[PDB]
Protein backbone atom coordinates (compact mmCIF):
# COMPACT_ATOMS: atom_id res chain seq x y z
CA UNK A 1 0.00 0.00 0.00
CA UNK A 2 1.62 3.56 -1.36
CA UNK A 3 0.68 6.47 -1.30
CA UNK A 4 1.91 9.84 -3.15
CA UNK A 5 4.16 12.50 -1.72
CA UNK A 6 3.13 16.04 -1.20
CA UNK A 7 5.72 18.69 -1.23
CA UNK A 8 6.05 22.74 -1.21
CA UNK A 9 5.66 25.12 -4.17
CA UNK A 10 8.96 23.96 -5.11
CA UNK A 11 9.62 20.51 -4.28
CA UNK A 12 10.84 20.25 -1.09
CA UNK A 13 9.21 16.96 0.57
CA UNK A 14 6.49 17.62 3.53
CA UNK A 15 5.00 14.10 3.79
CA UNK A 16 7.23 10.72 2.10
CA UNK A 17 6.67 6.88 2.25
CA UNK A 18 10.07 5.57 3.31
CA UNK A 19 10.29 1.69 3.40
CA UNK A 20 10.41 -0.32 6.36
CA UNK A 21 10.71 -3.87 6.04
CA UNK A 22 10.59 -5.57 2.47
CA UNK A 23 8.16 -3.53 0.42
CA UNK A 24 6.12 -2.46 3.27
CA UNK A 25 6.34 1.37 3.61
CA UNK A 26 5.80 3.56 6.18
CA UNK A 27 4.61 7.43 6.29
CA UNK A 28 7.82 10.39 7.12
CA UNK A 29 7.24 14.12 7.87
CA UNK A 30 10.43 15.55 7.52
CA UNK A 31 8.86 18.83 8.34
CA UNK A 32 7.76 17.79 12.32
CA UNK A 33 6.09 20.02 14.15
CA UNK A 34 6.67 23.13 11.58
CA UNK A 35 4.01 22.24 9.73
CA UNK A 36 1.86 19.28 11.64
CA UNK A 37 -1.75 20.71 11.74
CA UNK A 38 -1.72 21.46 7.58
CA UNK A 39 0.23 18.20 6.30
CA UNK A 40 -1.72 15.77 8.91
CA UNK A 41 -1.06 12.46 9.57
CA UNK A 42 -2.10 8.78 8.77
CA UNK A 43 -2.51 6.10 11.44
CA UNK A 44 -1.46 2.55 11.00
CA UNK A 45 -2.44 1.85 7.23
CA UNK A 46 -2.69 4.99 4.24
CA UNK A 47 -5.33 6.75 5.52
CA UNK A 48 -6.01 10.50 5.80
CA UNK A 49 -7.03 11.63 9.40
CA UNK A 50 -6.67 15.24 9.44
CA UNK A 51 -4.83 18.40 7.35
CA UNK A 52 -3.91 17.80 3.49
CA UNK A 53 -3.48 13.97 4.23
CA UNK A 54 -7.42 13.44 4.49
CA UNK A 55 -8.33 16.55 2.19
CA UNK A 56 -6.39 14.65 -0.68
CA UNK A 57 -6.31 11.27 0.34
CA UNK A 58 -8.02 10.13 -2.74
CA UNK A 59 -5.56 11.53 -5.08
CA UNK A 60 -2.93 10.88 -3.04
CA UNK A 61 -3.73 6.87 -2.83
CA UNK A 62 -5.24 7.59 -6.43
CA UNK A 63 -7.16 3.88 -6.27
CA UNK A 64 -8.82 2.86 -8.92
CA UNK A 65 -8.12 5.72 -11.15
CA UNK A 66 -4.07 5.70 -12.70
CA UNK A 67 -0.98 5.42 -10.16
CA UNK A 68 -0.29 7.47 -7.37
CA UNK A 69 -0.32 11.23 -7.83
CA UNK A 70 2.14 13.66 -5.78
CA UNK A 71 0.82 17.43 -4.52
CA UNK A 72 2.40 21.16 -4.26
CA UNK A 73 1.17 22.56 -2.04
CA UNK A 74 1.11 26.79 -1.87
CA UNK A 75 3.65 26.54 1.32
CA UNK A 76 7.20 27.75 0.95
CA UNK A 77 8.72 25.69 3.29
CA UNK A 78 11.56 28.68 4.14
CA UNK A 79 8.80 31.31 5.15
CA UNK A 80 6.99 28.15 6.47
CA UNK A 81 9.97 27.86 9.15
CA UNK A 82 10.83 31.54 9.92
CA UNK A 83 6.88 31.58 10.41
CA UNK A 84 6.80 28.98 12.94
CA UNK A 85 10.46 29.63 14.85
CA UNK A 86 9.03 33.28 15.57
CA UNK A 87 5.20 32.68 16.22
CA UNK A 88 6.55 29.03 18.13
CA UNK A 89 8.95 31.12 20.55
CA UNK A 90 6.83 34.15 20.87
CA UNK A 91 3.37 32.31 22.37
CA UNK A 92 6.16 30.73 24.83
CA UNK A 93 7.78 33.90 25.77
CA UNK A 94 4.16 35.68 26.55
CA UNK A 95 3.34 32.32 28.35
CA UNK A 96 0.10 32.15 25.71
CA UNK A 97 -2.32 29.54 25.67
CA UNK A 98 -1.99 29.29 21.57
CA UNK A 99 -0.91 30.98 18.81
CA UNK A 100 -1.87 30.85 15.17
CA UNK A 101 0.01 32.81 12.16
CA UNK A 102 -1.29 32.71 8.30
CA UNK A 103 0.69 34.17 5.26
CA UNK A 104 -0.86 35.02 2.18
CA UNK A 105 0.14 35.62 -1.28
CA UNK A 106 -1.24 39.06 -2.45
CA UNK A 107 -1.38 38.78 -6.33
CA UNK A 108 -2.22 34.97 -6.55
CA UNK A 109 -4.10 34.34 -2.78
CA UNK A 110 -1.80 31.03 -2.12
CA UNK A 111 -1.25 30.80 0.85
CA UNK A 112 2.62 30.67 2.04
CA UNK A 113 2.52 30.09 5.44
CA UNK A 114 0.09 28.75 7.66
CA UNK A 115 1.61 28.07 11.70
CA UNK A 116 -0.11 26.82 15.15
CA UNK A 117 1.75 27.16 18.64
CA UNK A 118 1.60 24.73 20.27
CA UNK A 119 2.11 22.11 17.89
CA UNK A 120 2.44 18.21 17.97
CA UNK A 121 4.47 15.60 15.95
CA UNK A 122 2.76 13.88 13.54
CA UNK A 123 6.12 11.62 13.33
CA UNK A 124 4.70 9.86 16.65
CA UNK A 125 1.54 11.32 18.16
CA UNK A 126 2.48 9.53 21.64
CA UNK A 127 1.39 11.92 23.98
CA UNK A 128 0.00 14.69 22.07
CA UNK A 129 -3.63 15.66 23.47
CA UNK A 130 -6.03 16.56 21.23
CA UNK A 131 -6.16 20.50 22.52
CA UNK A 132 -3.15 20.71 20.28
CA UNK A 133 -4.26 19.17 17.40
CA UNK A 134 -7.00 21.39 15.25
CA UNK A 135 -5.70 24.01 13.06
CA UNK A 136 -6.05 27.06 15.06
CA UNK A 137 -6.09 29.33 11.85
CA UNK A 138 -9.03 27.53 10.56
CA UNK A 139 -11.05 26.22 13.65
CA UNK A 140 -10.86 28.96 16.35
CA UNK A 141 -13.45 32.22 15.64
CA UNK A 142 -12.44 35.93 17.29
CA UNK A 143 -13.31 39.06 16.87
CA UNK A 144 -11.07 41.09 14.45
CA UNK A 145 -11.41 44.51 16.58
CA UNK A 146 -9.41 47.58 15.47
CA UNK A 147 -8.28 45.10 12.39
CA UNK A 148 -11.32 46.67 10.66
CA UNK A 149 -10.66 50.07 10.90
CA UNK A 150 -9.45 50.48 7.47
CA UNK A 151 -12.34 49.11 6.29
CA UNK A 152 -14.55 51.96 8.11
CA UNK A 153 -12.56 54.53 6.07
CA UNK A 154 -12.89 52.39 2.78
CA UNK A 155 -16.48 52.90 3.07
CA UNK A 156 -16.51 56.66 4.17
CA UNK A 157 -14.62 57.66 1.40
CA UNK A 158 -16.48 55.63 -0.87
CA UNK A 159 -20.13 56.76 0.32
CA UNK A 160 -18.81 60.54 0.23
CA UNK A 161 -19.59 60.92 4.00
CA UNK A 162 -15.93 62.14 4.71
CA UNK A 163 -13.11 63.11 2.37
CA UNK A 164 -9.19 62.06 2.97
CA UNK A 165 -8.01 65.38 4.14
CA UNK A 166 -10.98 66.00 6.59
CA UNK A 167 -10.70 66.39 10.37
CA UNK A 168 -12.72 64.76 12.93
CA UNK A 169 -13.84 65.84 16.26
CA UNK A 170 -12.95 62.78 18.68
CA UNK A 171 -14.14 64.40 22.00
CA UNK A 172 -15.49 61.32 24.04
CA UNK A 173 -19.24 61.44 23.53
CA UNK A 174 -22.18 58.96 24.81
CA UNK A 175 -23.91 56.62 22.59
CA UNK A 176 -27.55 56.73 24.62
CA UNK A 177 -25.31 55.83 27.73
CA UNK A 178 -22.31 54.28 26.40
CA UNK A 179 -18.66 55.67 27.07
CA UNK A 180 -17.43 56.28 23.87
CA UNK A 181 -13.79 57.36 24.88
CA UNK A 182 -10.28 56.29 23.55
CA UNK A 183 -7.24 56.18 26.11
CA UNK A 184 -5.59 59.52 24.60
CA UNK A 185 -8.28 61.80 24.39
CA UNK A 186 -7.91 63.58 21.42
CA UNK A 187 -9.50 66.78 20.80
CA UNK A 188 -9.49 66.08 17.28
CA UNK A 189 -7.65 63.85 14.96
CA UNK A 190 -7.10 64.08 10.97
CA UNK A 191 -8.78 61.40 9.09
CA UNK A 192 -5.07 59.35 8.74
CA UNK A 193 -4.60 60.44 12.70
CA UNK A 194 -7.71 58.02 12.83
CA UNK A 195 -6.19 54.95 12.00
CA UNK A 196 -2.62 56.06 13.80
CA UNK A 197 -4.83 56.21 17.05
CA UNK A 198 -7.49 53.59 16.43
CA UNK A 199 -10.03 56.23 17.75
CA UNK A 200 -12.86 54.37 19.00
CA UNK A 201 -14.53 58.00 18.49
CA UNK A 202 -13.30 58.60 15.38
CA UNK A 203 -14.66 55.36 13.61
CA UNK A 204 -17.78 55.71 15.31
CA UNK A 205 -18.94 59.03 13.85
CA UNK A 206 -18.29 57.02 10.47
CA UNK A 207 -20.03 54.34 11.43
CA UNK A 208 -23.38 56.40 12.39
CA UNK A 209 -22.93 59.01 9.68
CA UNK A 210 -24.18 56.04 7.06
CA UNK A 211 -26.59 53.31 6.86
CA UNK A 212 -25.74 50.01 8.72
CA UNK A 213 -26.15 48.08 6.03
CA UNK A 214 -23.09 49.93 4.39
CA UNK A 215 -20.41 48.18 6.78
CA UNK A 216 -22.13 44.86 6.73
CA UNK A 217 -21.39 44.92 2.68
CA UNK A 218 -17.78 46.06 2.94
CA UNK A 219 -16.98 43.61 5.31
CA UNK A 220 -18.57 40.94 3.49
CA UNK A 221 -16.82 41.96 0.16
CA UNK A 222 -13.62 41.46 1.65
CA UNK A 223 -14.69 37.99 2.54
CA UNK A 224 -16.11 38.10 6.06
CA UNK A 225 -18.78 36.22 6.67
CA UNK A 226 -17.96 33.95 3.78
CA UNK A 227 -16.43 30.38 3.54
CA UNK A 228 -12.62 30.01 2.79
CA UNK A 229 -12.78 26.96 0.79
CA UNK A 230 -9.56 25.08 1.19
CA UNK A 231 -11.19 21.51 2.03
CA UNK A 232 -9.50 21.08 5.39
CA UNK A 233 -11.54 19.91 8.14
CA UNK A 234 -13.02 22.17 10.61
CA UNK A 235 -12.52 24.96 8.47
CA UNK A 236 -15.04 27.34 9.96
CA UNK A 237 -16.81 30.33 8.01
CA UNK A 238 -16.88 32.74 11.25
CA UNK A 239 -19.84 34.18 12.82
CA UNK A 240 -21.69 37.26 10.87
CA UNK A 241 -24.49 39.19 11.69
CA UNK A 242 -27.57 38.86 9.29
CA UNK A 243 -29.72 41.19 11.27
CA UNK A 244 -31.63 43.92 9.50
CA UNK A 245 -32.46 46.09 12.48
CA UNK A 246 -29.56 47.89 14.13
CA UNK A 247 -29.66 49.75 17.35
CA UNK A 248 -26.98 53.08 18.00
CA UNK A 249 -24.85 51.21 19.95
CA UNK A 250 -24.57 47.87 17.69
CA UNK A 251 -23.88 49.97 14.65
CA UNK A 252 -20.71 51.63 16.37
CA UNK A 253 -19.81 48.50 18.18
CA UNK A 254 -19.87 46.60 14.66
CA UNK A 255 -17.36 49.44 13.25
CA UNK A 256 -14.97 48.57 16.02
CA UNK A 257 -14.92 44.89 15.03
CA UNK A 258 -16.73 43.77 17.71
CA UNK A 259 -19.84 41.89 17.10
CA UNK A 260 -18.41 39.63 14.29
CA UNK A 261 -16.15 36.21 14.58
CA UNK A 262 -14.16 35.31 11.93
CA UNK A 263 -11.09 32.81 11.42
CA UNK A 264 -7.58 33.65 11.43
CA UNK A 265 -7.37 32.51 7.62
CA UNK A 266 -10.51 35.04 6.94
CA UNK A 267 -8.62 38.34 8.19
CA UNK A 268 -5.80 37.27 6.17
CA UNK A 269 -7.85 37.24 2.98
CA UNK A 270 -8.92 40.64 3.68
CA UNK A 271 -5.58 42.25 3.90
CA UNK A 272 -4.92 40.18 1.09
CA UNK A 273 -7.73 42.16 -0.63
CA UNK A 274 -6.43 45.56 0.77
CA UNK A 275 -2.90 44.47 -0.77
CA UNK A 276 -4.10 43.94 -3.78
CA UNK A 277 -6.03 47.23 -3.70
CA UNK A 278 -9.56 46.04 -3.98
CA UNK A 279 -9.29 42.31 -5.96
CA UNK A 280 -11.09 39.39 -4.34
CA UNK A 281 -8.89 36.54 -5.32
CA UNK A 282 -10.03 33.18 -3.92
CA UNK A 283 -7.70 31.43 -1.22
CA UNK A 284 -5.29 27.96 -2.01
CA UNK A 285 -3.49 25.64 0.15
CA UNK A 286 -1.72 24.19 -3.60
CA UNK A 287 0.30 25.60 -6.20
CA UNK A 288 -1.66 27.56 -8.76
CA UNK A 289 -0.71 28.25 -12.24
CA UNK A 290 -0.81 31.94 -12.68
CA UNK A 291 -2.87 34.26 -13.53
CA UNK A 292 -5.50 34.29 -10.94
CA UNK A 293 -7.67 37.17 -11.93
CA UNK A 294 -10.07 37.36 -9.13
CA UNK A 295 -12.84 39.73 -9.28
CA UNK A 296 -12.69 43.39 -7.97
CA UNK A 297 -15.17 44.65 -5.01
CA UNK A 298 -13.83 48.05 -3.86
CA UNK A 299 -12.38 50.82 -6.16
CA UNK A 300 -8.52 51.30 -6.24
CA UNK A 301 -7.94 54.88 -5.35
CA UNK A 302 -9.88 54.41 -2.51
CA UNK A 303 -7.99 51.15 -0.87
CA UNK A 304 -5.02 52.95 -2.17
CA UNK A 305 -5.05 56.32 0.47
CA UNK A 306 -6.23 54.00 2.85
CA UNK A 307 -2.98 51.57 2.40
CA UNK A 308 -1.24 54.99 2.70
CA UNK A 309 -2.83 56.21 6.00
CA UNK A 310 -2.40 52.82 7.69
CA UNK A 311 1.84 53.44 7.63
CA UNK A 312 0.84 56.31 9.97
CA UNK A 313 0.63 52.92 12.78
CA UNK A 314 4.24 51.40 12.15
CA UNK A 315 5.54 54.90 11.97
CA UNK A 316 6.29 57.18 15.26
CA UNK A 317 2.75 58.11 16.91
CA UNK A 318 0.82 54.88 16.46
CA UNK A 319 -0.08 51.62 17.76
CA UNK A 320 2.08 49.14 15.72
CA UNK A 321 5.51 50.94 15.80
CA UNK A 322 6.96 48.37 17.82
CA UNK A 323 6.38 46.06 14.65
CA UNK A 324 8.35 48.15 12.03
CA UNK A 325 11.27 46.83 9.92
CA UNK A 326 14.67 48.17 9.14
CA UNK A 327 14.31 49.76 5.45
CA UNK A 328 10.41 48.93 4.77
CA UNK A 329 7.58 50.28 4.70
CA UNK A 330 4.13 48.19 6.05
CA UNK A 331 0.58 49.39 6.22
CA UNK A 332 -0.41 47.08 9.41
CA UNK A 333 -3.12 47.27 11.97
CA UNK A 334 -2.86 46.25 15.57
CA UNK A 335 -4.70 45.64 18.76
CA UNK A 336 -5.89 43.97 21.73
CA UNK A 337 -9.41 42.40 22.35
CA UNK A 338 -10.85 40.11 25.52
CA UNK A 339 -11.93 36.33 24.67
CA UNK A 340 -15.58 35.35 24.61
CA UNK A 341 -16.63 31.77 26.42
CA UNK A 342 -19.03 30.16 25.37
CA UNK A 343 -21.63 31.91 27.62
CA UNK A 344 -21.41 34.64 24.92
CA UNK A 345 -19.65 37.35 27.39
CA UNK A 346 -16.20 38.75 27.76
CA UNK A 347 -13.90 37.11 30.34
CA UNK A 348 -10.75 38.76 31.37
CA UNK A 349 -8.43 36.63 28.78
CA UNK A 350 -7.14 39.00 26.16
CA UNK A 351 -6.40 37.99 22.29
CA UNK A 352 -3.46 40.43 20.90
CA UNK A 353 -3.58 40.39 17.33
CA UNK A 354 -1.79 42.20 13.81
CA UNK A 355 -2.65 42.17 10.63
CA UNK A 356 -1.17 44.27 7.78
CA UNK A 357 0.92 43.98 4.44
CA UNK A 358 4.22 44.67 2.86
CA UNK A 359 6.46 46.38 1.18
CA UNK A 360 3.35 49.89 1.45
CA UNK A 361 4.67 50.97 -2.04
CA UNK A 362 3.51 47.48 -3.83
CA UNK A 363 2.42 44.79 -0.99
CA UNK A 364 3.35 41.66 -1.98
CA UNK A 365 2.37 39.59 1.11
CA UNK A 366 -0.35 39.35 4.15
CA UNK A 367 0.61 38.60 7.01
CA UNK A 368 -1.86 38.34 10.39
CA UNK A 369 -0.47 36.83 14.08
CA UNK A 370 -2.79 36.00 16.93
CA UNK A 371 -1.33 35.62 20.17
CA UNK A 372 -4.41 34.27 22.34
CA UNK A 373 -3.93 34.60 25.85
CA UNK A 374 -0.75 36.58 26.69
CA UNK A 375 -1.28 35.68 30.64
CA UNK A 376 2.55 37.10 31.47
CA UNK A 377 4.36 40.30 29.77
CA UNK A 378 3.20 43.64 28.90
CA UNK A 379 0.61 45.18 26.06
CA UNK A 380 2.13 48.67 25.83
CA UNK A 381 -0.23 44.63 21.49
CA UNK A 382 2.43 41.79 22.61
CA UNK A 383 1.30 40.61 18.98
CA UNK A 384 3.13 43.97 17.01
CA UNK A 385 7.07 42.57 17.82
CA UNK A 386 6.10 38.94 16.62
CA UNK A 387 4.54 40.88 12.52
CA UNK A 388 7.54 42.38 12.05
CA UNK A 389 9.76 39.57 12.91
CA UNK A 390 7.87 37.37 11.14
CA UNK A 391 7.25 39.62 8.08
CA UNK A 392 10.89 40.91 8.23
CA UNK A 393 12.42 37.29 7.67
CA UNK A 394 9.99 37.17 4.53
CA UNK A 395 10.60 40.03 2.65
CA UNK A 396 14.49 39.34 2.82
CA UNK A 397 13.86 35.68 1.83
CA UNK A 398 12.04 36.60 -0.99
CA UNK A 399 14.79 39.40 -2.32
CA UNK A 400 11.85 42.16 -2.09
CA UNK A 401 13.75 45.80 -2.32
CA UNK A 402 14.12 47.82 0.24
CA UNK A 403 11.11 50.56 0.76
CA UNK A 404 12.17 53.25 3.33
CA UNK A 405 15.04 54.62 3.73
CA UNK A 406 17.34 53.43 6.73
Amino acid sequence: TSRGMITDRSGRPLAVSVPVGGGESRRYYPSGEVTAHLIGFTNVDSQGIEGVEKSFDKWLTGQGGGAAHNLALSIDERLQALVYRELNNAVAFNKAESGSAVLVDVNTGEVLAMANSPSYNPNNLSGTPKEAMRNRTITDVFEPGSTVKPMVVMTALQRGVVRENSVLNTIPYRINGHEIKDVARYSELTLTGVLQKSSNVGVSKLALAMPSSALVDTYSRFGLGKATNLGLVGERSGLYPQKQRWSDIERATFSFGYGLMVTPLQLARVYATIGSYGIYRPLSITKVDPPVPGERVFPESIVRTVVHMMESVALPGGGGVKAAIKGYRIAIKTGTAKKVGPDGRYINKYIAYTAGVAPASQPRFALVVVINDPQAGKYYAVSAPVFGAIMGGVLRTMNIEPDALT
